[PDB]
Protein backbone atom coordinates (compact mmCIF):
# COMPACT_ATOMS: atom_id res chain seq x y z
CA UNK A 1 0.00 0.00 0.00
CA UNK A 2 0.99 3.63 -0.42
CA UNK A 3 1.16 6.25 2.32
CA UNK A 4 2.14 9.88 2.22
CA UNK A 5 4.58 11.55 4.60
CA UNK A 6 4.37 15.32 5.14
CA UNK A 7 8.03 16.36 5.29
CA UNK A 8 9.79 19.22 7.11
CA UNK A 9 8.91 21.64 4.32
CA UNK A 10 5.25 20.56 4.28
CA UNK A 11 5.75 18.77 0.95
CA UNK A 12 4.77 15.12 0.55
CA UNK A 13 6.62 11.99 -0.37
CA UNK A 14 5.07 8.58 -1.02
CA UNK A 15 6.23 5.36 0.60
CA UNK A 16 5.32 1.81 -0.43
CA UNK A 17 4.65 -0.04 2.82
CA UNK A 18 2.81 -2.93 4.38
CA UNK A 19 0.68 -2.68 7.56
CA UNK A 20 3.05 -4.98 9.42
CA UNK A 21 6.00 -2.71 8.85
CA UNK A 22 7.52 -1.22 12.00
CA UNK A 23 7.78 2.48 12.67
CA UNK A 24 11.58 1.96 12.74
CA UNK A 25 11.34 0.59 9.17
CA UNK A 26 9.31 3.65 8.11
CA UNK A 27 11.78 6.07 9.73
CA UNK A 28 14.65 4.38 7.85
CA UNK A 29 12.80 4.98 4.58
CA UNK A 30 12.31 8.62 5.62
CA UNK A 31 16.03 8.89 6.39
CA UNK A 32 16.81 7.73 2.84
CA UNK A 33 14.52 10.31 1.26
CA UNK A 34 14.88 13.29 3.63
CA UNK A 35 18.29 12.82 5.32
CA UNK A 36 17.00 13.05 8.91
CA UNK A 37 18.55 10.41 11.23
CA UNK A 38 15.80 8.27 12.73
CA UNK A 39 16.81 9.31 16.25
CA UNK A 40 16.04 12.91 15.26
CA UNK A 41 12.62 12.09 13.76
CA UNK A 42 9.28 12.26 15.53
CA UNK A 43 6.54 10.68 13.41
CA UNK A 44 2.92 11.64 14.04
CA UNK A 45 -0.30 10.10 12.77
CA UNK A 46 -3.54 11.90 13.56
CA UNK A 47 -1.77 13.83 16.30
CA UNK A 48 -0.41 10.63 17.95
CA UNK A 49 3.35 10.00 18.26
CA UNK A 50 4.39 6.68 16.73
CA UNK A 51 6.66 4.27 18.65
CA UNK A 52 9.54 2.51 16.90
CA UNK A 53 8.72 -1.14 17.80
CA UNK A 54 5.08 -0.82 16.87
CA UNK A 55 3.68 -1.22 13.35
CA UNK A 56 1.51 0.78 10.99
CA UNK A 57 -1.26 -1.74 11.74
CA UNK A 58 -0.99 -0.91 15.46
CA UNK A 59 -2.11 2.60 14.48
CA UNK A 60 -4.88 1.42 12.09
CA UNK A 61 -3.25 2.61 8.85
CA UNK A 62 -5.82 0.39 7.04
CA UNK A 63 -8.91 2.32 8.17
CA UNK A 64 -8.57 4.98 5.45
CA UNK A 65 -7.62 4.70 1.79
CA UNK A 66 -5.42 7.78 1.97
CA UNK A 67 -3.10 8.31 4.91
CA UNK A 68 -0.64 11.08 5.77
CA UNK A 69 2.02 10.68 8.40
CA UNK A 70 3.69 13.86 9.66
CA UNK A 71 7.45 14.14 10.08
CA UNK A 72 8.75 16.41 12.85
CA UNK A 73 12.38 17.26 13.59
CA UNK A 74 13.32 16.74 17.24
CA UNK A 75 14.47 19.94 18.89
CA UNK A 76 18.09 20.36 19.86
Amino acid sequence: MQIFVKTLTGKTITLEVEPSDTIENVKAKIQDKEGIPPDQQRLIFAGKQLEDGRTLSDYNIQKESVNHLVLRLRGG
